[PDB]
């Protein structure tokens, strides 16, 4: 009870997330390399982040890439925040977030020159948004997502049970790759992100935020096994880092 | 007859790289960013580039990366140009060309800190290398190779037949990658080697040359099967591009 994360309003899960940049690991070097993969855009490049969260990781994209870029998401909360942050970093008129599904876009067929999601706020899954969001990019345009991925053939019966209920469509590295080529895009690259993008971007944050969070929810039960929760999994990285890790992809659709 | 690179003397087709730069394709920039994904290296740092024909990709790869680099190649035609060069670009120094066996060599157990490879100059096949050359590197130490690889499950028998001769252990991406990890390397990273790695740094170059060697063995029957069978991977290339290439991959000794 409580050990899974399924056991959490969804309310409840964003309620915590909002008062962070990133709802996942990421840095400004990961967004940066990515980035280095695909096709110069102009001013009048059409990019799309699905499940863009607060917009942490949608800022950084924008440091790198030109175009105006739509940030998606299924949370209101988390687009009000986004918009919130394009404001304070004087980029609102280029970077804009909407309220959507992850699995119906609202963009025409071949509209966009890039797609771009990083693991945060719910996922529909590797292979699913590999074929459907397929039709919204233009033909030679490029896909970069960064994913949750198994290091190895085979890990402790811990890690994979962790997984196994956080996110069961997890696959070695090899199994992404061949999904990303048969949705029909050239399979340009991929790159195990840096330690720091867990640590200090993603874990670091949270020490700062929990304080408050605390004091405010100490009576809430299901408050504190949320936070009893992501401790858990901080652990578990220091544990099986190893066995796992996030790893960006990037493709190109032919 | 002639039609396969298999049916020519070894001091032939060595008669015909020595007078390129690269023995196959690369580029500063393939190069460039193939070191941006292991650890930085000081002055003392130990690398070795397996079959490194005349040193060509070498020589960029001692402009990204400090350290003592050996190269590593079986003619001695190649070797002496190797020097040679390593001459002409002031850095014999650091960089130096021995002559030696690709599945036995001249480096103690964990004494590397980077191996690299091109494609070019003989070959002892993917598993073989990574398996065999991981002795010589300290743990944490990098590799990286380019390597000949399918970009679909399924292509042309004309495109299929040609390598199944030349390099019968070309696979998929996924499987070099699947390799990589079970010689126990993490696969830290892999990408496509833009078309100009091809084009401009490998197949121009070769239109250089062309005029002299041709009134030079213009006479000899072989030599002229051997020119128009370059040609015909060039031409091979212009037609199945989509279906192949050559592809980094950077893996980090466990």
């Amino acid at each position: 009870n409580n050990t899974s994360i399924h056991d959490f309003d969804f309310s409840f899960i964003c309620n915590y997330f909002k008062l962070l940049k990133r709802q996942g690991p990421g840095s400004p070097e990961a967004t940066r390399k990515a980035v280095s993969f695909i096709n110069e855009l102009t001013d009048d490049a059409k990019i799309a982040d699905i499940g863009c969260g607060t917009g942490g990781q949608t800022l950084f994209l924008a440091d790198y890439v030109k175009g105006q870029i739509t940030g998606i998401d299924l949370f209101p909360d988390f687009i009000e925040i986004f918009n919130e942050n394009a404001v304070k970093a004087n980029c609102a008129d280029r970077v804009k977030g909407i309220t959507g599904s992850m699995d119906n876009l609202p963009f025409q067929n071949e509209e966009l020159d890039l797609i771009w999601s990083e693991g945060a706020i719910y996922n529909i899954g590797f292979e699913r948004g590999m074929n459907e969001w397929s039709k919204y990019l233009k033909k030679g345009g490029f896909i970069a997502v960064s994913e949750a991925s198994w290091f190895t053939s085979e890990r402790p019966a811990e890690i994979e049970d962790f997984w196994m209920d956080a996110y069961p469509e997890i696959s070695v590295i090899p199994t992404c790759i061949d999904k990303m080529e048969r949705a029909g895009y050239t399979p340009t690259a991929h790159f195990i992100l840096p330690e720091n993008c867990w640590t200090e971007h993603y874990f670091a944050p949270q020490d700062e935020v929990r304080e408050t969070f605390m004091k405010e929810h100490a009576g809430n039960k299901t408050a504190m096994d949320f936070m009893k929760g992501q401790q858990y999994e901080r652990s578990l990285y220091s544990k099986y880092k190893d066995y796992y890790g996030y790893v960006f992809y990037i493709g190109q659709k032919r």
